[PDB]
């Protein structure tokens, strides 16, 4: 996945006429959209293809599916349906759950990400001691896209470790949340970005200044 | 707690809006709780909420498994509550931080939060089983009155019981398709959710009103 200036846009506003205000801001910066619940729940499914249809930008549908196997299948064809690229996909509920995923995004041309470490303090009470052993459960399933933390960058090197140079990871919790964007370049594919871009007072200056700073990695 | 009529909670699965519908109204008098998900809202939209409310005059449980930081955890409640929602389920394993910033918004909106603990599938064990009692233990110490156990693991659903006390609400999936057996899970949980043993069925009323037969003495 060839991720623009190595910057995803987490798009968690939850009003329509800003969600897309601000994403045309910036859209001279990314390639790559992050759509999640936030603004899903509040303006319906059909902002995935409006998205597509103003911007042309990929879509990943960050819904970090949870659930049984059966309901997996139907959260992701509902979620391709609708024109997502990929799907986030969380690894604690185990192997049956994630490969449900897998299934329904092999039958219609998307891709998993699958989530092992997640950025915020809670993930260290039952996430982190997990973390390896999902993503080792990633590399046994063929999954080739990842999600970790930048706030752990000592976590993030080694979520690279066990899945290798060829599989593809990318990392939130830039910003806001106290990860460095060079920092976590030195493990990650691309950033995710969120508030620091879509709460500044002017969003394209804020995207441009992240970019600045990390001109020698891309 | 929700007074949950004949113990028994619709898990409405099905992804066409005219289908989920019709089979909802043919169990309406034998169920006043239904359980809503993603299959449904992520095909249908979020309306489908208010449709169900002023369609059935029922309670809705949006199953949503919230498992994501505590500040889009606070937005995926606020949006779902602004629905029309009863009640949101939450998953446990992102911990205490991602739990109270849904009981945090629940309480300002005067709704309820359920914390899933262990979940009903095979691939519940790799991960979730181990955790499952610490789950259950911190959503006590955070206050969290209402729970979800799996129907499918009698000892596990039974010390999920013990660890939550009498006096927490405890729902219980996994009943039918999955194997769990309505009356053994009633042991230990205040109600069962049971979605295609009716919704799958030929007559779908005839399913619920044969699950409530089945259960009759401990209604
Ligand atoms: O571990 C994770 C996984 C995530 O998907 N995210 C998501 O990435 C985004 C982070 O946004 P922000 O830059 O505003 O902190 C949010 O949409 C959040 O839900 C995260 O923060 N941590
Ligand atoms: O551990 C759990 C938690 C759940 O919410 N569920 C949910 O309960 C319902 C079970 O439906 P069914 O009776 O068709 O197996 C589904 O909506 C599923 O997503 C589950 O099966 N196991």
């Amino acid at each position: 996945m060839d991720v623009m200036n190595r910057l995803i846009l987490a798009m968690d506003l939850m009003n329509r006429d800003d969600a897309l205000r601000v994403t045309g801001e910036v859209r001279e910066y990314i390639d790559t959209v992050k759509i999640g619940y936030p603004l899903v729940l509040s303006e319906g499914m059909d902002i995935i293809a409006e998205f597509r249809k103003r911007f042309g930008c990929r879509i990943i549908a960050d819904f970090k599916v949870a659930d049984i196997p059966e309901t997996n299948e139907k959260i992701c064809r509902a979620t391709f349906k609708a024109g997502a690229d990929a799907i986030t996909v969380h690894g604690f509920p185990g192997a049956d759950s994630v490969r449900a995923c897998l299934n329904v995004a092999e039958e219609m041309g998307r891709e998993v990400f699958l989530l092992t470490e997640m950025s915020h303090p809670g993930a260290e009470m039952f996430i982190q001691g997990a973390a390896d052993e999902i993503a080792r459960m990633g590399v046994d399933l063929g999954v080739k896209n990842y999600v970790g933390p930048s706030t752990r960058p000592e976590r993030l090197s080694r979520l690279r470790e066990i899945i290798g140079q060829d599989s593809f990871l990318i990392s939130p919790g830039v910003g806001a949340q106290g990860g460095d964007p060079g920092e976590t370049l030195r493990f990650a594919d691309a950033i995710i970005v969120g508030r620091s871009i879509y709460l500044a007072d002017n969003p394209a200056a804020a995207a441009a200044g992240i970019i600045e700073s990390i001109k020698d990695l891309l």
